[PDB]
């Protein structure tokens, strides 16, 4: 069977059951690292909170905590502008940190991203997402849908791993792997740049080697290190994007 080769860090777990259940060898590499440092361009995303929004969204109580927090080291009133947004909570924990602040939610979720979709209101201007850690593009989207301008708020991001880049790196130039699934367009960059031979990385990933996205976003990536990726799945969701390729390379006979 042909194997798969998942770059991500997360749903390592999912990716394995949907590539079994479609008859494809399932093969982890990540190239994220589990340690985080900060992102320096979120010094300018909490100074644009400050400027005002009209949708808060916590998702964590030490997200909240953590953010009123970088409010403090850069000079910032949060408080100010937080209580005159609309504020959603995804679970207990952030609604428990955001009254402790004095800034109940509007309505709390049931501790999970998609609980939030059915208490988004219809609005314009900014909607702050206060992220710690992990990424929420189906969040984001349904914001962005709902008629706002989105403001991430994400303090950290995991470092590249440096030798678990250059395992991949060697599966692919060794033909160990017959596609390659990237979820995040971070997950390319950090390939490319760690990657010993990005020359001939770029040829395999051409010619040898099928690049698979979730998202536009991670396509362009891929378009951005001159790859023109096999497959890409604008759902993102892990399941449509095995089906498509199993579609895509029966279309290639």
């Amino acid at each position: 069977t042909m194997r798969i080769a998942y770059a991500g860090l997360r749903r390592k777990e999912e990716f394995k059951a949907l590539a079994e259940k479609l008859g494809f060898t399932p093969l982890l590499f990540p190239v994220q690292a589990t340690e985080k440092v900060p992102v320096p361009e979120y010094r300018d995303q909490v100074r644009e909170l400050a400027q005002g929004v009209d949708l808060f969204l916590a998702t964590t109580g030490v997200g909240v905590r953590d953010l009123l927090e970088a409010g403090k080291a850069l000079g910032l009133d949060l408080e100010g502008p937080l209580a005159k947004a609309f504020r959603l909570a995804r679970g207990a924990k952030a609604a428990r940190a955001l009254k402790e602040a004095g800034l109940p939610p509007h309505a709390v979720g049931d501790g999970t991203s998609k609980s939030l979709l059915p208490l988004l209101p219809q609005g314009r201007g900014v909607a702050a997402l206060q992220l710690y850690g992990k990424p929420l593009p189906l969040l984001e989207n349904a914001l962005a849908e709902r008629g706002y301008r989105v403001l991430p708020l994400m303090p950290y991001r995991h470092l590249p791993d440096p030798e678990g880049i250059l395992r991949l790196e060697e599966a692919v130039l060794r033909g160990e792997v017959d596609a390659l699934a990237f979820v995040a367009a971070i997950q390319v960059e950090f390939l490319f740049e760690g990657a010993k031979d990005p020359k001939a990385l770029r040829e395999a990933l051409n010619t040898r080697v099928k690049a698979l996205a979730v998202g536009r976003v991670t396509a362009d990536a891929l378009r951005e290190w001159g790859v023109k990726p096999f497959y890409v799945d604008e759902t993102e969701r892990l399941g449509s994007l095995l089906q498509g390729f199993k579609r895509a390379l029966q279309k290639e006979v």
